[PDB]
């Protein structure tokens, strides 16, 4: 019973203190790490001992067994690697205490420090042969086995148990950090300058989403958490930082599911004198090279339908297909979506397409939401075997994107999808301040109908446009979703160390 | 003159250009070379030399307009913090593209332009682009301020882009900031440390003593606190076996704003399993000495502590730095004895009376930790200005997450590093006995019950460090968009 277990262990701690022993020593000076130990002594022969080499090593005990009264065996793990501990009565320093009393105390989970020599057992298992083993920090609960952590929510609420017991968990999070490292180096090598912009602002603009609100007490001031980094980054382009980017958290106050956590990690970059076509190329270069950097090939396996179903192969070899959103919806639905797309007639037509196909009506049935819903069900799963771009979005869906230089009513916008999930959003940046105020005014008229995700107008941002924003191309990436596909995860909670959870 | 009228005339110019068939905001100009690359490639030209057969496309912002008659127009063109001259001569103008004077008469200071031309140097020797054709790419519709207009004003903070265009030193301050963070990340990574992201919104805000921001998630129907530190989930990852772990990111404190306090600021915290207080003292001297030498090529720097209108002091980052035990120094400087327990009525009253004796400000509430803090602030924290130094061995009542001192009762194995009286670092041997932790977050307390190895952890205030290494007196000068009182 776990509860009695914990109580006996706590009593043990107290009783050890009462006898004069410190169960939590301040410092043990380690000589070698467990990965270093494996590298150095892997080449030893079966049964070879180096008894003149005395080492101080630490780690977490993960298995306890005995062979008689003079032999105790353990697994010792550290930094994701494992060695055996072979405690023989014949090598024990009896001046430190009784052998059996010393090792009877150890439990699965204890952190220990060992003074001993390296070698391999007769079977051939690389081992540390202790002369003395010291408790550094007890595990007071029973550690679960892999089956206890398998199909549970414990991994999200006690991530440390997952990291200790599931080898795949460590690897997922190492890949996540490698992906971010690769992206930072990719941009820095191309002259980009990393900055930090405020997470708390008077307005939350740069995307269409409901924000979190907070309050600064001394200023008696309500502030919004940022939903995107787009607006202050473009003001820095005005300021002459012509290649600027930010990798950090944004906050969106909306529904939670397998591809939505309320805080998530984005990268946005802004590139003065680039356009749509440079951004398409950047995306293909970046994703193809990232995948090759991680896997040595451009093709990966992904269990789109979970581990109980067949996986699919995703090929990141460029180029990727491009699909124009309005043209394709018109072809697949056999309708003509007349401009203005936000006219009453086009809105009624899109509603009827949705109702005819038994699709859910967006809670406010705005033209921009109607089109999004249509693309979701008719386009975004056109390709699963390769990423692809949906391109040339209407201006009503894209209030900060520059008008399309040859197609009226559209913009120079691209979104990349992997397995039906949006991972990238980019466009030629709107830089005419007179057209920008018009877009914000139209977004206000859409807010008046009950749209809580209509981005609010930023007076400071519009003012910065009046000092001259050069022609610019900007791009944003969803780091968590990218990591999901590159670690074979179906849930954003599997690639975030501490996902947003209700209290226990 | 009249800034409002200027903007109205420029807005009419944009609209009139559109009416005449010209697009004053073209979609794409394909540049051949940047302004820094131009200076590098053609700096070695000779006085008066032209390379008329090499045609380049270049872009930038016009920052000065002057003329020598109608046939020679001169401009300053800036990009990426560097500048060249533009020499528009009627004799080289491509008249097939339009009328010369009609073209250049339109240019105003601040305009972003694209130039097709050739490189060269003037007779006097000024490196120049010689346009055959110039195109407007994005107009500046307002009059730019003078450097004098940005000097003592909040325009630098409320329109930071004007500060970056007009003050060359501003770009330099933020480049140094990014170099500082790049250095720290590399320093940690080369030593085996693993960078992570922990939540900014939590059910509890712990890891420091500060009032938090509160927000609400609508669909979970849940109040959440913005983090005041990264300490607690990072130690949970040490329990998880990530034995060298760190995070560089924003934390939030809902308190007063001043020259060293911005409500959001950038911290780095790292956690080092099997290290202790002594390892962290060495790390700190190793890191700051190597950081300053990396940036300056020397260990000594100049800092204008009392403002740019006063004499600068010299800060020597040569290690080692002095260590000052807080309690015994407060005792020495005041010739009192602070008997333990430090939270007894007798020791509290003595700290209160010594505060009253020196006419010092009295904390509300006057807890023992708050009293000890004020006494260190008034009596220790400005002991050294010529070098960074450490205050060490804080009482347990001030350090609920720090491990008890292995030989000194009532103290902890803690260190804080100060530069010019300002705290930039806080570190300690981590308390890992859950029995002592509860006496001092339920999910954090439970994780300790699974075994936290002996560990040393450390935090840095990135903005305050940047202030000292960029010669700034205010944190507003090292944050691109600092929190201001709304206009
Ligand atoms: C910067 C964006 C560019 C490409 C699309 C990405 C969208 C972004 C949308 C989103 C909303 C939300 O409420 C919670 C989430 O986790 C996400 C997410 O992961 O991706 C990111
Ligand atoms: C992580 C900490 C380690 C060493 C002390 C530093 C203190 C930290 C305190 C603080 C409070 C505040 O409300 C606003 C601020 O900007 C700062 C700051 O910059 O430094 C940072
Ligand atoms: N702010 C966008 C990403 C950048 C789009 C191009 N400026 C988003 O939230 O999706
Ligand atoms: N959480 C501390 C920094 C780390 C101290 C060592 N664990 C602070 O906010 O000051």
């Amino acid at each position: 019973d776990p509860r009695l277990y914990f109580e006996n262990r706590s009593k043990f701690i107290q009783d050890q203190k009462d006898k004069g022993i410190n169960p939590y020593p301040h410092k043990f000076e380690r000589t070698i790490s467990i990965p270093e130990f494996i590298e150095k002594y892997k080449d030893l022969g079966n049964g070879e001992h180096l008894e003149d080499t005395i080492l101080n090593i630490t780690g977490r005990i993960m298995r306890v067994s005995a062979s008689g009264q003079k032999l105790r065996f353990f697994d010792l793990v550290g930094d994701g690697e494992k060695i055996q501990v072979l405690a023989n009565y014949s090598f024990h320093n009896h001046e430190k205490g009784n052998f059996a009393e010393c090792y009877d105390k150890i439990r699965r989970g204890d952190i220990v420090g060992i003074v001993g020599f390296p070698g391999k057992s007769k079977k051939g298992e690389l081992s540390i042969f202790p002369k003395e083993t010291i408790l550094l920090s007890a595990c007071l609960h029973m550690l679960p086995m892999k089956y206890g952590l398998k199909d549970t929510e414990i991994r999200y609420r006690q991530r440390y148990l997952d990291l200790l017991i599931n080898e795949s968990s460590r690897h997922t999070f190492v890949t996540r950090t490698k992906i971010i490292n690769f992206l930072r180096n990719f941009l820095n090598e191309r002259g980009f300058f990393e900055v930090e912009t405020p997470m708390m602002n008077l307005i939350a603009g740069g995307a269409n989403a409901r924000p979190f609100i907070t309050h600064h007490n001394d200023l008696d001031l309500d502030l919004y958490l940022r939903i995107a980094t787009e607006l202050p980054l473009k003001m820095l382009i005005v300021g002459g930082i012509d290649k600027v980017y930010e990798i950090g958290k944004v906050f969106r106050n909306e529904g939670i599911d397998n591809t939505h956590n309320p805080e998530f990690t984005s990268c946005e970059f802004y590139w003065a004198y680039a356009d749509y076509n440079d951004l398409i190329k950047w995306s293909e270069d970046f994703f193809s090279q990232l995948v090759y950097h991680l896997f040595g090939t451009y093709k990966i396996s992904y269990n789109k339908d979970g581990p109980e179903n067949q996986p699919i192969e995703i090929d990141f070899t460029p180029p990727y297909p491009k699909v124009s959103i309005v043209e394709e919806i018109e072809k697949v639905t056999n309708t003509i979506l007349e401009q203005p797309f936000d006219s009453n007639e086009t809105i009624e037509k899109m509603i009827n397409i949705i109702k005819e196909h038994k699709i859910e009506l967006p809670n406010p049935p705005t033209a921009a939401k109607l089109l999004d819903q249509l693309a979701s069900h008719f386009i975004e799963n056109k390709y699963n075997d390769k990423p692809f771009f949906i391109v040339e979005h209407p201006q009503i869906m894209s209030p900060l994107a520059k008008y399309h230089r040859t197609k009226p009513g559209l913009t120079e916008r691209l979104e990349m999808f992997i397995c039906g999930k949006e991972v990238l959003n980019a466009y030629t940046e709107l830089n005419d301040p007179f057209k920008q105020k018009e877009c914000f005014k139209l977004q206000q008229k859409d807010r008046e109908k009950g749209d809580t995700e209509a981005a609010q107008l930023d007076s400071a941002f519009c003012t910065s446009l009046e000092y001259g924003l050069p022609p610019t191309g900007g791009l944003g990436l969803g780091i968590d979703r990218i990591t999901m596909f590159l670690t074979n995860k179906n849930s954003i909670k599997d690639v975030i160390l501490f996902p947003t959870m209700r209290p226990a």
